């Protein structure tokens, strides 16, 4: 028993060994590059303005394959916890070895963004030689995309762990502690993704500084691409982490426990789609900054504006995705721990409109700086357009996943009370109520949805700014007050009911 | 029970009104639009030419809008009867709800129909203003194509409610009593549907008036391409109302009734489709009348020609398969009702023909409307062609399905013989008397086959008019005479029979 | 009984009578279209090429559409054989019915025959007028296309009342007696395919003489193009007779019987194939007679001797394939009738052979005669070429052939040898003599493979074409002294047998 | 019984007896297309220049066709066995058999090597007339690909014969001398193809001398060409010997005797894979003492470089394969026989390793004379960077068989234990130990990876070669101290054991 669990310990140190000796061999092979380098810029202007490329390729490059080695590292890591697994029976083992490779995997991804630094801070030093900006902001993209297919590699490999545990377990107190903590792993392994993606657009917009208008735009272009791939990896590792929550729950693992997971996975996504709309706002302040100019300034505002407006999109698509998950699991919880999940789902809504109202801060502040820096006006427009229609969508988004919370707890309500053999009329009673709930709610769907759609008629005719921010503010009040009343309602049902 | 009912009555008055308040904000939207375009009206050539269309595009995007919430409000009512129907194991209740939820409709699509009329009032009043004539009638034909698309969506929410009506019901008295009235809301829609493209045909009718002879057949092309999509409605309400008819007497829904909702559909349906024959008669009329020219008058008389070819044969179509539905129900009624349904498939296909006729008389009035205006001989000549074959492919499928319509009464004579339990040598002289029916009849239709193929090789030869109008009385009365003959021959062996 | 075979005569009594009539009506509607033509004549240059080309054109679709007709007519005869075998238990009626109705339609191909005749003379009539000749042969390859694709309806009409005599049928005396009758009917069809293309390649041959060098030699391509859809309709008439053939054959068909009727129809069918090649033979003599060259007149002999390459391959492909069904049949059938069916099958071969050399014959006649015309040399030298390799070919499938009907009678006398029940030891000795047999069928065949392939060596070297008829006797000499060592050992097997 | 096997004597004899002349027809046709080229020599420029390429042309349709009929000998020799199968059930007379038949496919493809020789004999008789030097190497490639398609067949000929004596066998004694006897012609088989091939080399090798510089690429383009399709058959030709040798595993053939027929094939491929190499080593020496340039020199050289690349790779394939055959024929085999798969596995392993440093020394002898006859620099120094990544993959691949090996025998010894009986406890700490094993083995195979990755990583930067060449004298150092490493821990397992 013990012993597999040494066993495993003496590997992953052996693994981790030569997951650290590898980032010293790309530092040592980096470190020639930029002698290399450094030795060339004293010895014509294509000879340099080639070669510079050439090594900014190569180095990313060597990077990409650092990375193919970890990500082997992290197979490797895997099939030992499953040669483990086998060689265990016993479940404090077990636990112990999934806790000890979910550390593993942490450190190996902490190593690949060291290596990431290392690449962008090599590429710095480059252009601190004078090497191209398009070609080194092209070398960065793709040093970001694979720091993001490892980090999808990674999360992959941590789902896998957490269906061998739950193949190789026959208990609820244990697994369910085993998903809660490959959670907090996939939200460790995410948070990290999005440092390296935020320290990449940090190191674009330390080179826009020296680059020609077209040039500085195209920076920007692939820093908000980026950007992009780094919310794609964001949503995966939600929807990984949702499928192996899901998965416990099919296996009985505690309901209460499981909504707390969602809850803080929820917590954790929401604040890493807070550091990239932090990322993409330095970036267009920025840009915004050097890009001088009068179109290309705008054009890069709006960028930068679609980029948000993605941003937006994405936490509303989590929000609801974790609160469908906290629908099913209180469909199956309990009397009490259903009120938590609605408590709990109601704090993650709260949370997602917070921040979405911090998105469109951010956005305003980018469309202020677009302003007072002088650009394009029919660009500005439809930015502020399609962030009125954006903030539009997340009120319709979110309070539909509030109305699908409040509608399965009245279903678990109702379940409640036919498991609990009330009478037959009562229960019809208690039926029709909730039938009653259920056509308030869709009445008030609907009516989110046509004021929705009068606000976007306005916008799209062209109205002033501050017009749309006052019709917003009148969706607002109505979709919250219809809220409070469907709540209301609900409340008014379980008190007829008990 | 009645609670339930009441519930959802509630709740479709709340849908209803959203629906009038969308209407209103579609109003004041479009009010605003027009007064923009008025204040620029008085403020260059460009910048009205350019204005003017894009105001009618986000018009014509704020019809599209409104379109798509009335259709979200008719799908949440849908949604209300499903839950309303679970909620009921009563019939009455749910008898209440489908008749209720079938008016709710009806107000539903008639303020789709308000809305468009709105659409199209507004391009009017900018056309007085000086826009475009092409885009204008691109605009208006989007208007058209989004609200037939909304009655599709209606048709289809309409055979799903009359589907839930089948699954939840137990009885025939009163399920045939829903598939009536089923039948008649999609008649409705349909109607409605039909309007809306008669007011945006007459509405292209008053556009032509100030447009070049090449806008000008632009807009009688795109005003024949709505009327054919609003054909297609018609064509897809008709086979969703047979499917739905079909299902009920699958389901054992009474026999007669669902011949006479039949008959009642294929009588509503031909006059939707004379009422669009009227459309295009006066929009080849003002076309006419404004396109000034020798060569694109009879362009434009030729495409409106192909218009009424294809009105023809969708009459034809529906006709056909009225008659065809009538046959199985026939074949599984009765030995009375057989002999109604004999006569009511009798009725349908002497209003086809009328309704055919009247298509022809359009058709030659649009022509001698093309020879007073002096346009291209070649292509009027053609036209009278291409209306000569189509009107005998009228009688060629109208006959079959008189023809049809006999065998299967033949067949229902001979099936209740056999289960009157009669001799056997008996009714093997009736069944060889109705092979020698079914002789006849092949006979008769190769016949009418072949009189059609001469009078189409005189056609395409380029015969004179008033030679294939005698050549095809002729063939109408030789198909009449066939048509008497095999009708007294089935007489007769019924009158062996018994 | 019998009143359904009256009343089936009467049917088809009135469609001969429809299709009589339809005849007429082109022979109208041609007669009226020719004296238009003729009235033109006497009243420009391009009024006059254009003109008769539209007649020509309307006059082809005037026969397409009579052959519609005629094929509609086909169709209704059959179901009216279908309601008749379905009205009848009887034997004596069923037979009487199908030999009525496969008379009806021998009159229907016959009927489209006349049609096609009709069509083909209005043609001729025209290009006395002075029509194109281009034009004219595509019209004129039109109208036999047409024609072919009757006749290929028919062949499968034929096939479908095969089937049904077949399903509805418990005996083989008369079951044997209906596929013979079947197999009769369908060498008639394509008799009648055969001698409508072989009138229209003669037509052909009567336009190249007021043709262009260019003009004749397309008028020349699209004849062999005819007659290649004419060998194709003969392939298929022989595939869809001998699937009906097989089809009895299953159901207990009597089996000497079907081998007398497959005898019969490889018999009519290689008479199809020589009067399509005689067909060939005078297009290829008129054409060298007026193409009045030496480049096109040796391409469109190269072109006439592809045709003739095709059809050599098309007498081996249907030589050998029925020999193959007689070959099952054999390892059906019995200790005497599997000798007569070898005898058969020899018989067959013999007839293909001789018909392939009387191919070879057509196909030198046709070189000589470009010869004597002074055509290009390397064309004619390949032409040679390619007909020594052909005739090779044939000697190798007909070589094959006789092998396989040689394997399929020793293995039938060792079915009957094992089913008399003799010993053990015998059987294995006269196993091992089959397989001395089949070992030196292969090595013969394989020898008479390497005795081909090094005349093609020769050939594609580019040899003499007296050296290639020499070495193709030595091969000629070699396969039949094969065949006749072949036959001696199995006859010595059969001996040691018996 | 042993008529049988006499009868099939014959017929064998026979078909050597019609290969034989076949081959002398070809010899023959050559000889006769010899001496018209000779005779044209005599009597333009033009002239000769077209119509030499038109005769080499027909000449290698003549090899082409003499390929054709030997490999319809070859079917038919399989039917004869075919026959004889079925007509034996004893075991000696299917072994004589299968014995006579293996040696006529010898002799066949001996037959069609003679055929190769001649045409390339001719061909280069042809060259010495003046005939194109592209074209001649055109004909030429398109002879050796014949000649490995006719190789093809006969290694799917040899696969089908085995696969009959497997269905037709029930013993081992037998079966496994049967499977060795398929495996010896297989590789028999594959030196005639190889020995094809390095002749074909030659040929373009003495064509080369008088051809432009250009002319001269292109001749060694396709003579690698020749050899990439010989070293696709060695492949395919090991598969099939191993899909053979696997059958009869599966039916129970010896275990023991199986993996000494998979030792001795991988031994005859590897020799192969060697005269492969020498064949392009040759050829590049020709190319460069003959190219001529600065460019196409070094172009010529790093195609070869391609060429040994494949080569290098492909020795490491069939070694990974054949030892991993060996592994699953160890997992099913013994407690001792085991142990002699581990020993036979090195053996092999080594063979490969020294075959791949063999192919290494054949680069750099390139490289040198490439180096010495003064080409381009950059490609030569990216062609040795190719040879060090290429002779690392081809360490970390004979690596990775040498572990899988280990981990195999390891299994072995646990399943024998487990069979055995023993204790419960002590087969848990075997199974943990085995664990070790496997982490170590990771550990291990992650460790290579990682210095090959840094091995790469200096290569792509571009690192002096002797530099690489002393890194990967480290890796190696590394590889094989880790796989005595894990061997040592392996038999301190073992010994633990017992």
């Amino acid at each position: 028993s013990e012993k597999a669990l040494e066993i495993l310990r003496e590997a992953l140190k052996e693994l981790e060994d030569i997951a650290k000796e590898q980032r010293k061999i790309l530092k040592d092979a980096l470190d020639e590059l930029r002698e290399e380098a450094e030795k060339l810029r004293e010895d014509d202007e294509e000879e340099i303005n080639k070669r510079l490329n050439e090594l900014m390729k190569i180095a990313v490059e060597a990077l990409e394959l650092t990375i193919e080695v970890l990500r082997s590292l992290a197979e490797s890591a895997l099939r030992a916890l499953e040669l483990l697994l086998k060689l265990a029976e016993d479940h404090k083992v077990i636990e112990e070895a999934v806790k000890l490779l979910l550390e593993f995997l942490k450190k190996l991804a902490e190593v690949a963004e060291e290596a990431n630094r290392l690449a962008l801070e090599f590429l710095e030093e480059l252009i601190e030689l004078g090497g191209d900006v398009e070609a080194a902001a092209k070398a960065s993209k793709e040093a970001a995309r694979a720091s993001a297919e490892f980090a999808r590699a990674i999360v992959e490999i941590l789902e896998e762990v957490a269906r061998l545990a739950i193949e190789f377990i026959e208990d609820e107190k244990l697994l369910a502690r085993i998903a809660q903590l490959i959670i907090k792993a996939i939200t460790e392994i995410v948070r990290i993704m999005a440092e390296m993606a935020s320290l990449n657009v940090k190191a674009m917009s330390e080179i826009i500084k020296l680059a020609d208008d077209e040039t500085a735009k195209k920076a920007v272009k692939i820093a908000l691409e980026i950007l992009e791939m780094a919310m794609k990896v964001a949503e995966e590792a939600n929807e990984a982490a949702l499928r192996v929550l899901e998965l416990a729950v099919k296996a009985g693992g505690d309901v209460e426990l499981a909504a707390e997971a969602s809850h803080e996975l929820a917590k954790a996504s929401l604040e890493v789609l807070k550091i990239m709309v932090e990322a993409a706002e330095l970036l267009a302040r920025a840009a915004i900054e050097v890009i001088e100019d009068e179109k290309l300034l705008a054009e890069a505002a709006q960028l930068v504006i679609e980029a948000i407006r993605r941003l937006m999109e994405i936490m509303a698509r989590i929000a609801k995705l974790n609160a469908e998950f906290l629908a099913r699991v209180m469909k199956l919880a309990d009397e009490e721990t259903a009120e938590r999940v609605l408590e709990i789902i109601t704090e993650i809504l709260r949370q997602a409109s917070e921040l979405a109202e911090e998105a469109n801060k951010a956005a305003e502040r980018v469309l202020d700086l677009a302003r007072k820096a002088g650009g394009d006006e029919e660009l500005v427009h439809t930015a502020s357009s399609l962030l009125i229609k954006a903030s539009a969508e997340v009120l319709r988004i979110l309070f539909e996943a509030a109305v699908h919370a409040i509608l399965a707890f009245n279903e678990v309500l109702y379940r409640l009370l036919k498991e609990a053999g009330a009478d037959e009329e009562f229960l019809k009673e208690i039926e029709i109520k909730l039938a009653e709930i259920e056509m308030k709610a869709l009445v008030a769907k609907n009516k989110l949805e046509s004021i929705l759609s009068a606000i976007d008629m306005k916008a799209k005719r062209g109205a002033s700014e501050e017009e749309l921010k006052e019709l917003l503010r009148e969706l607002k009040k109505t979709v919250e007050d219809m809220l409070r009343e469907l709540e209301r309602l609900s409340e008014e049902s379980r008190r007829i009911a008990e």
